[PDB]
């Protein structure tokens, strides 16, 4: 019985990320497949992040909006996400005069009026942002946080006069996201172009941040950022007159990041006895469990906790005294363990007479006594090194997760190790379909799909040698690429 | 041409209304109807008294979280809205296996999963707050911000122990209410209780704060704060272990505001040149414009601009100088009148080489002539000065539109004054009607309804005679009630 998590991370992936997100009170499951409660501690990481990434695009002058939720088949039609688009139907038990469709992605909703607002060369650039949610009702298998039907994220869109400004921003914005993920996070992620077959519908070309889980040997896209050209520009009339007194199309970015980023969080640094959270990101940074071995007073040690707490929060340093009269120190441990609280700090009456007190990383457990006017020095520099310890450790486990190829014998070993791998490739879009059905072909060897999928062209490219040809069709090759299996 | 508002306040307000919201670019119109797009400059004021409110509700102990957009049928089931429910009903171009239902509000929603969280007294009280969007997709005349189809809001919902708890709770929420709406938006309200005609369904009572617009003569509902008790408990079988081990039902709150509290702003301090502004929800407080008087030079002007606004932004006041060289200075003066900047700095020759410049209010637009090393604090005076003055005014504006009346006959010509009437009432539910039904009959004399409704029952209560009776019944009377048109 007790608590804590009944299966291993590297044994049963799966089942133990359910557990943990469930008994961590993150998440809360729902009586609609795909659709997931974020209960207070998960939703204080988005408060986190979206305090971040709003002052952030503040200083790229982008401003927030709010758009309607809604949008007619008429403006959809202007597109031509079909099957991944819900249809509201009727109010009551009576049928709308005319059905409408819950909003996938804003593009449509907020373009069909961007020609209203954008007529001359003086009304550019336009920057909008939105926090908002958004429905994707497709029949895959959902996964908390990763892959959800309804989720909450920001979406921005910009217009400009030309390509190299719309183009600046895009990679602004996707060093914004490495930010979001490494400053708050603690995840390491590579950025990337994405292929043709796999960019958003109607882009020029899709930047992309990739992260890697390799418990279970899987890529998850985790912000992208899409330069739209004029693609959208010429199919909603998005013209203005510029300063020669021609007419122009907008070049137009958008870019999302949503609640999967917290996903990657957990399945990034949680462990065996379940959540492990960057300080930056937990509400609690320290936890006070107090000690009475059988104890002859238990108020000096009240006091003494007390004293530590109002040090702790006079600093601006959030913290919980656990006195909680019914459970016992043992108890308490693994209730804040599990909650991912980053430092505990115990006191009994050892530690009081010697004027001290037991300090404990959640991340590597170790432990440390500290004398009362040092705790504070010693906790903040020390939430500063549980930061970088997570994120070194995890962008190592990202680095010895590719391994470079070069033909395509080498390649399913290294899916079946777990890994990526980064290959020379052609990059015709054909190939995509047949390197998927290959790979899905020779799994035979769990829910998810054995195919491997281009995940992103490296920012960073290795140098390509003289006569390199394709690792799949054996035509001269262009580029690294990255490819594994993914969500 | 030219631009401002071809409507005076006073004379078509529903006109004027229309045009301040779309020239001071807070309002773009949708092409469905009661869906609206709330553009920078209105998003920033919601964002606003977010911050406000979310610092507030910490220190009561709330917790934000986000709950799913969709309830299904069965979970609505057990409420027995009914036509103010939107139902998706497919996905692409075929039909869901179980159509379901858009939040209208989520009572059903969260309470579902509340008696798995609530168990015993050691988890009360719960306390969760939602900013999300609904939707009522009712066929009645739309009003952008005050009366929409989908809308923002804020829903807090809380369970408790007992009833008087619960009960401190609600006040204290309406409480924090009439904060919002008086420290913020500059508008003062009536709190009160509602009729049970009114309430919220299932609801022991609902606590209201009240806003007038007094140039059409209409109450607004600015905020609700339901003590539910236990009748939601007993719906959903939220059962917890006391003390005692006996089991009770928890006692709820729920408590919601809206994006209607920017329309009642807009109502209230809104004028002939367009929209006023309380500095606190401005994103710019001042603007600066310079004044060429066919000068020698521009950049003396230019120079002493930006010096202003470096004196001014080092303060923390956000502030704009609008250099462009296109626009007239009395092109400038009127753009941002318009778009409600409290503020207005004009530099011109003359009053650079007495080292002054002009500050204009645009509440009074009193100009006043001051020395640059003065106007830093004689800005930030200026700026706290222009609230109470906003607050005052429409302060005075409430109190004389109430009239007090003993007798029906009373009535009608106080409706047509554009007054509220508070009068003496025996509360039977049944006259609710009966006093609708009369009052709109004997409206002949714009295309809102001439009904009066019971708006509230005043928390501030004028002493009851001794035998008073009811102004439409004849029985003895309870209490004064404020009965009016409503939106
Ligand atoms: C939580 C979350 C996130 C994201 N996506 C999209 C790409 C992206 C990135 N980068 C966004 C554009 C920015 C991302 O995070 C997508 C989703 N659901 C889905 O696709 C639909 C779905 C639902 C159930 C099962 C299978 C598929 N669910
Ligand atoms: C903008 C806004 C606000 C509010 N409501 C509700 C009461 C409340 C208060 N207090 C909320 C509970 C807190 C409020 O503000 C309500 C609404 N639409 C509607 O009723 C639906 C509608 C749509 C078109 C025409 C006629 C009616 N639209
Ligand atoms: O969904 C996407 O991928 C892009 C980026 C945000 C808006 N549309
Ligand atoms: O809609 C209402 O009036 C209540 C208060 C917020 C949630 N339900």
């Amino acid at each position: 019985g007790a608590m804590a998590i009944t299966s291993k991370k590297i044994e049963n992936f799966s089942d133990w990320y359910t557990q943990v997100i469930v008994k961590s009170e993150l998440i809360e499951y729902y009586d609609i497949s795909g659709c997931y409660i974020l209960r207070p501690a998960a939703y204080y990481i988005w408060e986190c992040v979206q305090a971040f990434f709003n002052k952030e695009i503040k200083k790229l002058n982008v401003e927030n909006s709010y758009f309607p939720l809604f949008v007619t088949k008429n403006k959809l039609e202007k597109e031509k996400f079909s099957p991944e688009v819900a249809w509201v139907t009727k109010y009551g038990d009576s049928n709308l005069p005319e059905e409408i469709a819950i909003r996938p992605t804003s593009e449509t909703i907020m373009y069909s009026v961007f020609p209203k607002w954008i007529r001359s060369y003086r009304d550019l650039p336009l920057k909008l942002n939105q926090w908002n949610t958004v429905v994707r009702w497709e029949f895959k298998q959902p996964t908390p946080f990763i892959r959800t039907r309804e989720f909450l994220w920001q979406e921005g869109h910009t217009a400009h006069k030309n390509e190299e400004e719309a183009v600046k921003l895009v990679f602004d914005i996707l060093d914004l996201y490495r930010r979001w993920y490494e400053e708050y996070l603690a995840v390491p992620i590579i950025k990337g172009i994405k292929s043709e077959g796999e960019k958003f519908g109607g882009a020029n070309f899709t930047s992309t941040a990739e992260a890697f889980i390799s418990e279970n040997g899987r890529a998850i896209q985790a912000a992208t950022s899409h330069y739209l050209g004029t693609n959208f520009a010429k199919m909603f009339k998005i013209e203005f007159e510029d300063e020669n007194e021609v007419k122009q199309y907008v070049h137009q970015t958008s870019w999302g990041c949503t609640t999967r980023s917290i996903g990657i969080m957990i399945m990034t640094h949680g462990d065996d006895k379940g959540l492990v959270l960057p300080p930056n990101v937990s509400k609690y940074k320290v936890v006070i469990v107090p000690i009475f071995y059988k104890t002859t007073d238990e108020n000096a040690i009240h006091s003494y906790c007390k004293d530590i707490e109002k040090i702790l929060k006079n600093a601006q340093i959030n913290c919980v005294y656990d006195d909680r009269a019914s459970y016992s120190p043992g108890y308490k441990f693994n209730h804040w363990e599990l909650r991912g609280i980053p430092i505990r700090i115990e006191v009994g009456p050892k530690d009081l007479q010697n004027n001290s007190c037991v300090i404990v990383r959640r991340d590597n457990n170790e432990k440390c006594n500290v004398k009362k006017e040092s705790v504070l020095l010693e906790t903040q520099q020390m939430l500063v090194d549980i930061h970088k310890n997570l994120f070194l450790k995890a962008k190592k486990k990202l680095d010895d997760s590719i391994v470079q190829v070069t033909s395509f014998s080498e390649v399913m070993n290294a899916l079946n190790k777990k890994k990526m791998v980064l290959a020379p490739w052609c990059e015709d879009i054909a190939t995509e379909e047949e390197i998927k059905k290959e790979t899905q072909r020779l799994s035979l060897n769990t829910t998810l799909s054995g195919a491997m999928k281009p995940l992103c062209i490296p920012l960073d490219q290795p140098p390509m040698p003289p006569n390199m040809k394709c690792f799949w069709s054996g035509k001269p090759a262009k580029r690294w690429c990255l490819f594994g299996r993914s969500y």
